[PDB]
């Protein structure tokens, strides 16, 4: 306790940006300026200094985004979790040069959830959102709005960006993409909610609904309350689960989703904490015991956001013969392996076992090849990818672009109940996965999908494939 300033910040609250009267929006991609710890630091940001807002979209209606990279150098901008097609999926090939302007029109066309935006710059998306650049994406429809949850935004509907920092001596965000860092990911020993250190929020009496995202480059988190009283999880990463579902703690892998809600009872504080993972690097202190995220203050307001008893339907599983079925296999080079761990050694010491390095991550053999994408799937049908990380200890959130899909298999057993629903993310992590994915727009050569894994420094050196998804594909066409 004596570590943090016993007065805590407020918690900030993304601004939650609109459509204007032109049915556009402004994103401005920039560079700033921002405080930790009494210390002053470089950082990027959407519309500001750093992270960025939320930009609010209704289904079934279009919005035409107007970016504008005022950075030195260049970047892409992704809306990871929608279902758009390649075009506007703001992938590698999404290049926007500095000073240049890119528009770009998304037409809604999936289930409420809380998605969110970040870059994609190859070989620097690690850097690009380390120095601070995320936002966050508010989908809704009628029916999440039928259901009278918490919704007063910034007051008992509120989103948490959980990331963590290193910083140097001097207060600088501390970034490298180097041999470690390939091998185990960028992570540090601070962390940031909604860009502050430990901040407070206060909430009204009632429900109140946290849009949990992690943020973080390569750390895994596992929330929980101070106190022990339950979660529950009415979404993931696509949308709302059928009903909610009561947890003690909540696992979030780097780019995951949930939003749950927790009670505000009577006037004693309680914290959000995330609980000590079994990931390499990730168990060192000060993340040995469980760290705070927020406090979370009690005021005499109540509130009436509803904790419904269903909150969705989804459909269920189709048949699965006759299905597409298609191979990935994560692999990492040996050689990244064995210096990426001699140099955490080196850097922590005996505590990190307590419980060309550029291309070095592979899918099927292959570092990312932006020119060659390595596969075609079928627009509108139900594909199983089975994604394999079978020779290799590191965890790999493995994400892909253009679809919610449905788990079948996490890591060799069944996904647990708040994540059978809708997903853009699976673990995948010494076993295999298999999930049931369906792409409902099309992403050409030029324009393709990624499918990654969202460790990010992973994905720098490789760990990523372009495919692209047409009605059909016949070679002698
Ligand atoms: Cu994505
Ligand atoms: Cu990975």
């Amino acid at each position: 306790r004596a570590v943090f300033a016993a007065e805590r910040p407020t918690l900030p609250i993304p601004d939650l940006l609109t459509t204007d009267a032109r049915n556009r929006i402004q994103l401005t991609i920039g560079a700033g300026q921002s405080t930790f710890g009494g210390k002053t630091a470089t950082t990027w940001g959407y519309n500001g200094n750093l992270l960025g807002p939320a930009v609010k979209l209704q289904r079934g209606k279009a919005v035409t985004v107007d970016i504008y990279n005022q950075l030195t150098e260049e970047t892409t901008l992704h809306w990871h979790g929608l279902e758009v097609p390649g075009e506007v999926d703001g992938g590698p090939q999404g290049i926007i040069p500095p000073g240049g302007k890119r528009s770009v029109t998304l037409n809604v066309d999936q289930p409420a959830a809380t998605c969110w935006f970040h870059p994609h710059q190859h070989g620097k998306t690690g850097r690009q959102v380390a120095m601070g650049l995320a936002g966050l994406v508010v989908i809704e429809d009628d029916e999440i709005l039928k259901l009278m949850l918490p919704k007063q935004w910034g007051i008992d509907d509120v989103p948490v960006i959980v990331q963590d920092k290193k910083f140097s001596a001097d207060g600088q965000i501390d970034y490298q993409l180097d041999v470690m860092t390939a091998a185990v990911g960028w992570f540090g020993d601070t962390l940031l909610t909604n860009g502050a250190i430990y901040p407070q929020h206060a909430a009204p009496r009632g429900w109140l609904r946290l849009r949990l995202l992690n943020g973080c480059n390569a750390r895994s988190l596992n929330f929980a309350t101070s106190d022990n009283r339950p979660l529950y999880v009415i979404a993931s990463d696509g949308g709302l689960l059928p009903e909610p579902v009561k947890v003690s703690e909540l696992p979030v892998l780097m780019g995951e989703r949930f939003e749950v809600l927790v009670e505000v009872n009577d006037n004693k504080p309680f914290d959000l904490v995330t609980l000590p993972v079994s990931q390499m690097g990730m168990a060192i202190a000060p993340f040995d015991k469980p760290h705070p995220v927020m406090r979370i203050q009690p005021i005499a307001i109540s509130a009436s956001g509803a904790l419904p008893d269903t909150l969705s339907s989804l459909p269920a599983l189709p048949s699965l013969e006759g299905l597409t079925v298609r191979k990935l296999q994560l692999s990492m080079d040996p050689m990244l392996d064995m210096m990426g761990m001699q140099m955490l050694m080196e850097k922590y010491g005996d505590q990190a076992m307590a419980g060309d390095f550029h291309h070095a991550n592979k899918i099927n053999g292959q570092a990312f090849d932006m020119n060659k994408p390595m596969f075609a799937a079928a627009k509108g049908q139900y594909e199983r990818w089975v994604i394999s990380g079978v020779g290799d200890m590191m965890l790999h959130p493995f994400h892909i672009h253009g679809t919610q899909f449905r788990i079948l298999s996490e890591n060799g057993k069944p996904p647990a109940a708040h994540r059978a629903g809708w997903k853009d993310t699976v673990k995948v992590e010494g076993n295999v996965s298999e999930v049931l994915v369906k792409f409902n727009h099309d992403a050409p050569k030029e324009h393709a999908y990624m499918a990654h894994c969202h460790l990010l420094e992973h994905e720098d050196t490789g760990m990523m494939l372009g495919f692209t998804v047409s009605a059909w594909s016949h070679p002698q066409f």
